[PDB]
């Protein structure tokens, strides 16, 4: 049997798998009201990507297609998407909706760019500010189309455009909320061909996350926008490469100082692609910064993870 | 010894190791007057990091830092460089630049933010629409400090201050010129620790390149903007993680339908990072969706390549 790896990565060496920035912090927390089922960064430890993830940090919350003029004061425009190649989506695959779509509800703010323009007609002029908030009716990724509302730049129609994401906004009546899903096809259906909810199940446990700190560029004024994943980008592809056979349902791991050695904290893998430690409460992990993950063996469902 | 490996992965499937988009093409063109010594995408076979090349697509062309009031005409602002990871910088470090730093001659556009502001404020006003020049006097990203231009919104002194990129821009009096490399040091020093410059030596070959559009948020009127590195970020990653012993200075790779194994062209992969194909003039290479590179073995500088 192949055997199972991780990358040696520090954490600062790892990007969000739900948004295109790195790794800024290991966090545990109980679920208590969320239901922790993040579309983007799933992968099982034998490399069967779910959700709607794929394998570039930058496609994470990016779209492209074409524009058209769209008779509402919020969503000014429609974006009509397109696979990278340039083909019409393809509301038939069996995923929740084009892969890296945006898997958090509230408003994604990035800047669209579409055809080039004359040197003369401005600067930045080829560049619109945008929102994209799930809470619009025209939020329907899965069906091929979402909602673009302009905030700087005029927006052509019929042009061939691209969204790069820059960070979040909360408006006045827009939170933001990272472990709501949106509807991906909007009040049509509900979502479908989703990646199951995780949690602990074994006692004294927490699910463990890769947090980053995403831009917001309206609102939470004097308060952190957090962006949790299960899984860093760069585990989502070593899984995926690899594919190694899942001896077991758990794979133990532990993070190391590399220096001395010394065990930080051993920690549950799961095979379907998730993280639990031994903690109650919050706790946003104070590590060193060289610190970093190593798969130890293949465990039975009875393991109890020493405390930490 | 450890076998030298290549990812699997098809060209749509990869990174451009010097701005954060996805591979389209791959194009072989002669360097004629072109001096090609990117700093960002190099990396030896054997795994050794070179120039301002770091492991995260998501810092490419990013910096971070503490933004200070300026009494220029371009730069309204300076900002007070870090690494990307957040660690301090030292202009002593050995490298060109803080890594991840543009490596092409031009003007840079992205979005800055800062400290988040209240919902009332209005729609994105912690996002600042920027341009960040190479021929400004106040780039100077070795000396730690780069100049900010404002286009949109209203940057603030004395912040801690995020640059997200987003694309390229041409105006009257600053064309983009990827191959001539920014002067680190501005006029007040040299560049240092460059990693060097690269060509085909072979009877002919030509390099082969990696190639994205970059958007272009000013001028470029009917001409796409184009990006070219000598290694995907994720054979960067892998070479990182592989450290596999280069047994000669040249690996013959091939590029091959992977359902049957037939291969479309073979080409060399040099121990300092770099791509050869036996081929004269420009040409986009014309290739499946689903092929990929496989490493063959190890041969010598004159291996004399099927022409493709």
């Amino acid at each position: 049997t192949k055997s199972f790896t991780l990358p040696i990565l520090t954490i600062s060496e790892m990007t969000n798998s739900r948004f295109p920035i790195p790794i800024e912090q290991l966090y545990t927390a109980p679920n208590e009201t969320n239901v922790v089922q993040c579309q983007n960064g799933r992968c099982t430890l034998d490399g069967e990507l779910q959700g709607t993830t794929q394998l570039l940090s930058s496609a994470i919350c990016s779209y492209r297609g074409r524009t058209l003029a769209n008779n509402d004061s919020w969503d000014q425009n429609l974006l009509q998407l397109s696979y990278p190649n340039g083909a019409s989506y393809d509301p038939t695959d069996e995923v929740p909706a084009p892969l890296g779509t945006q898997d958090f509800s509230g408003i994604l703010y990035g800047v669209l760019t579409q055809d080039n323009v004359t040197e003369g007609t401005g600067e930045a002029k080829n560049a619109k500010g945008i929102y994209i908030s799930t809470t619009s009716g025209k939020f329907t990724p899965k069906i091929g189309s979402i909602g673009l509302h302009s905030i700087t730049g005029d927006v052509h129609h019929n042009q061939q455009s691209r969204f790069t994401p820059v960070g979040i906004a909360v408006n006045e009546n827009t939170p933001f909320k990272q472990w709501v899903l949106p509807h991906y096809s909007g009040s049509l259906a509900l979502n479908t061909n989703l990646a199951p909810a995780v949690a602990p199940t074994f006692p004294g446990e927490q699910l463990l996350f890769f947090r980053s700190r995403v831009p917001c560029v309206q609102g939470l004024h004097g308060q952190d926008a957090f962006i949790d994943c299960l899984l860093p980008q760069e585990w989502v592809n070593h899984f995926y490469q690899e594919a190694a056979p899942s001896q077991t349902d758990v794979a133990l791991i532990r993070f190391v100082n590399p220096d001395t050695g010394r065990t930080l904290f051993e920690a549950k893998l799961h095979r379907s692609g998730f993280i639990t430690v031994s903690h109650t409460g919050n706790y946003p992990l104070v590590i060193p910064p060289n610190g970093h993950f190593r798969f130890d063996s293949w465990v039975n469902q009875f393991y109890s993870l020493a405390p930490m």
